[PDB]
Parts: structure tokens; C-alpha cells; sequence
């Protein structure tokens, strides 16, 4: 409710602890395979951040999968940048990664990140 006491730092603190759990492989429940690379994560965080992962895990036919093989055309560094963003709220857009990050974000259906990439290319 809008009447309750607001903890303005709570959401970021929760996400920080979720990233800490990922760094220790605690309760991770899926491995994301991107070409020769593998990334372990929590399905709930992937679903919350990505329309692709939401559509995958919300379907009862795929919810229980422990391995997800992404399109092998996806660049592993671009995916790692977006996975870090999911868990940190910080997006590492550089001149050398912007195109890979953007195309990956389109594939992952993260529109907010896609729109932000469109401003990075514009502001360059
Ligand atoms: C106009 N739409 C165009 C297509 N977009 C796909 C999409 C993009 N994201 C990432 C995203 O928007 N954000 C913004 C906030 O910061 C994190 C990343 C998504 C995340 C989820 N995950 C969950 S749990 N959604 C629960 C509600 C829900 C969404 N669709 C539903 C369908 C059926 C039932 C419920 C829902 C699902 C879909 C997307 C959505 C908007």
C-alpha cells in the first residue's frame, strides 16, 4: 500500500544479496549455455528481467529444465554483460561491446536495455 513505510534501499539490497548467492552458486537452478560458455543463474531473476526467459520458464512444458541452450549466434560477452545487469542494475556499455550487447538484449526481450542502447549509439 502507498500508506506503508517505504525502505528505499530494500530492493537494491535484495538484489545485491541475490548476486552474492549467484557468486556462491547457492540455489542456482539453471545453466545458460552460450556457444562454448556456461552461466549459472536463478530462473526467477531471469524471468523477472527478460521476456525470453519469462516465456520459456512460465510454460509448464519447459519450466523444469535445468539447461537452456541459447541461439549459438549470441555473443557470450554480450550475454554476460546483460546477466550482470540483471543482478546489479548496472549496464556496461562500451564502444567495443555496444553492438553485441544491443543485439543480445533484443534477443532476450529486454526493451528498457534496448532503448538505452539506442541512446548510447545516439550519444556517441
Ligand atoms: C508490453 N509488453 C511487451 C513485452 N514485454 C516482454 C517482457 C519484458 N520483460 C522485461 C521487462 O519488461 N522489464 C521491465 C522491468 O524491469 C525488469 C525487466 C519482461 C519480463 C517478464 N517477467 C515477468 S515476471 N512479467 C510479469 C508480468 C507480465 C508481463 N507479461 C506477462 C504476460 C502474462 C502474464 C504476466 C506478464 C515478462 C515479460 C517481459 C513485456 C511488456
Amino acid at each position: 500500500a502507498d500508506s506503508q513505510i517505504q525502505f528505499t534501499r530494500h530492493a537494491s539490497d535484495v538484489l545485491l544479496n541475490l548476486n552474492r548467492l549467484r557468486s556462491r552458486d547457492i540455489l542456482t537452478d539453471v545453466v545458460i549455455v552460450v556457444s562454448r560458455e556456461q552461466f549459472r543463474a536463478h530462473k526467477t531473476v531471469l524471468m523477472a528481467c527478460s521476456g525470453l526467459f519469462y516465456s520459456i520458464f512460465t510454460d509448464q512444458l519447459k519450466r523444469n529444465l535445468s539447461v537452456i541452450n541459447l541461439d549459438p549466434e549470441i555473443n557470450p560477452e554480450g550475454f554476460n554483460i546483460l546477466l550482470d545487469f540483471m543482478y546489479t542494475s548496472r549496464l556496461n556499455l562500451r564502444v567495443g561491446n555496444i553492438m553485441a550487447v544491443m543485439a543480445t538484449a533484443m534477443y532476450l526481450q529486454m526493451e528498457h536495455v534496448v532503448d538505452t542502447c539506442r541512446k548510447f549509439i545516439k550519444a556517441s
